[PDB]
């Protein structure tokens, strides 16, 4: 399925979108949904968040330079830091970038939805507490790291954590091209098949330190090619096997 969230005429709701329509779901959104006999075609819908996430939490870098370097000595452990949910934005609303920011990048990320509650989650039990996978922008200040040390505000600023556009449930995120672009130029492309930690790992070391909810978003970490976004911009992010995050870029 794909799973997601809708602007309708006659108000929000949490959708399976199909083709294309997007029918509205009643019951058991983690599990196996019900209907509630609404639908819309998707062309007449706003495209919202996917997901009410309590927390977002997020791999540095992560990936490996080329298929080579994936054979060698283990990589350094992970590096997390939490995005407040209050910085989740969807596709097409604008990245608004702070005054007090001079210096801001695009960072695109395979998303990980958690769909169980769960704690001290094994590698191999990860895929059973997955809803499924989506595409994320870690935007960054990087001013801000630099002056902090911390990346808590430079990551953290409202609007910097577009998802979207939808969450893919039948999904092997082994090996997905992803590619990031600022106005049609590619600036990042890779393939998740050279994260260092992989899906399971990532969930095995973040559920070892806390508590995931349904809805919580893990992103896992990006490539190469990491570069500015400024005023005017447009930046997208494109997942195989899910589609393409795509948002404008406003000064303020």
């Amino acid at each position: 399925m794909r799973l997601g969230r809708i602007a309708s005429p006659d108000g929000v709701a949490f959708v399976s979108i199909e083709g294309a329509i997007a029918r509205e779901i009643a019951e058991h959104p983690f599990g196996t949904p019900t209907f509630t006999g609404r639908q819309w075609p998707l062309a007449d819908v706003r495209l919202l968040a996917p997901i009410l996430a309590s927390k977002v939490v997020a791999m540095g870098k992560n990936y490996a330079a080329h298929a080579a370097e994936m054979g060698g000595d283990p990589p350094e452990s992970p590096v997390i830091f939490i995005k407040p949910n209050t910085s989740i934005i969807g596709p097409g609303l604008p990245i608004q970038l702070p005054p007090s920011a001079t210096e801001v990048h695009h960072e695109g990320e395979l998303a990980i939805v958690i769909g169980r509650p769960c704690k001290d989650v094994p590698a191999a039990r990860a895929a059973e507490n997955i809803l499924g996978y989506t595409i994320g922008n870690d935007v960054s200040a990087r001013d801000h790291q630099r002056a902090d040390g911390q990346w808590t505000r430079a990551k953290g600023h409202d609007t910097f954590c577009p998802l979207g556009p939808w969450i893919v449930t039948d999904l092997d995120p082994a090996d997905l091209e992803i590619r990031t672009e600022v106005n049609g130029q590619v600036r990042q492309r890779s393939r998740t098949s050279l994260l260092l930690h992989d899906v399971g790992a990532i969930v095995e070391w973040v559920s070892a330190v806390m508590t995931l909810l349904p809805g919580d978003v893990i992103l896992t970490g990006t490539p190469e090619g990491v570069g500015p976004i400024v005023d005017g911009d447009t930046v997208s992010v494109t997942i195989e096997g899910i589609g393409t995050l795509s948002n404008p870029v406003v000064r303020k």
